[PDB]
């Protein structure tokens, strides 16, 4: 919205804006530090915070939370966001809240749930959380991680190396891969995540790089399908993305390249 960043033309979302689909009716979970709720140019329908130690979902020391929720409203200008706090203001949190987090999400009727999260291993519970979520209909969207390469090793964090869930890589302005984003064969898409302009808490704007806001174009993208594509499945929005991406180069890398939301909402499976 009120700060400009490249990502949002880069994944063509405006083509999407063009026709007049905006993510209208469309409900984005944000898991990760709350979403500052203060801030003017954000709008939040609903939360909670699984956060003993920072109860409030309504508010975000961290600032990723918010950062995200900017982007998923820059690329879906008409997503419904809820706050579903499970990070603490270090930007960590235990999985038991990531997994209340999506239980909550479910429970409430997401259509799409962004993590921009992820750990270096996962639990059984987290990946049958994520794998419910996506049983129940919801696109589930996770940062692919920020721990570079590893040789021939898979970096992919958790949950975002499970199957069910869309893992996102971030690329630069120019499509190359930012030197940070994890990598491995469970990568699915790409997306703008280098000096990344976004909402700050306290009517505060600035950019931030990562596979953060990364997972958020992504999530906003999705909203954008379901505005156009009311009736598509979570299977189909998936799809849609992943088999009209933009190769970019190897797939442990790139996986399926960067998404074009213009190429995926008119997508004939």
């Amino acid at each position: 919205a009120k700060c400009v960043s490249y990502g949002v033309s880069q994944i063509k979302a405006p083509a999407l804006h063009s026709q007049g689909y905006t993510g209208s009716n469309v409900k984005v979970a944000v898991i990760d530090s709350g979403i500052d709720s203060s801030h003017p140019d954000l709008n939040v329908a609903g939360g909670a915070s699984f956060v003993p130690s920072e109860t409030n979902p309504f508010q975000d020391n961290n600032s990723h939370g918010t950062h995200v929720a900017g982007t998923v409203l820059a690329v879906a200008p008409s997503a419904s966001l809820y706050a579903v706090k499970v990070l603490g203001a270090d930007g960590s949190g235990q999985y038991s809240w990531i997994i209340n987090g999506i239980e909550w999400a479910i429970a409430n009727n997401m259509d799409v749930i962004n993590m921009s999260l992820g750990g270096p291993s996962g639990s059984a519970a987290l990946k049958a959380a994520v794998d419910k979520a996506v049983a129940s209909g919801v696109v589930v969207v996770a940062a692919a991680g920020n721990s570079g390469t590893s040789g021939s090793s898979s970096t992919v964090s958790y949950p975002a190396k499970y199957p069910s869930v869309i893992a996102v890589g971030a690329v630069d302005s120019s499509n190359q891969r930012a030197p940070f984003s994890s990598v491995g064969p469970e990568l699915d898409v790409m997306a703008p995540g280098v000096s990344i302009c976004s909402t700050l808490p306290g009517n505060k704007y600035g950019a931030l790089s990562g596979t953060c806001p990364a997972s958020a174009h992504v999530a906003g993208a999705a909203a954008l399908i379901l505005s156009k594509h009311p009736n598509w499945t979570n299977t189909q929005v998936r799809s849609s993305l992943e088999n009209t991406a933009t190769k970019l180069g190897d797939s442990f890398y790139y996986g399926k390249g960067l998404i074009n939301v213009e190429a995926a909402a008119q997508h004939h499976h």
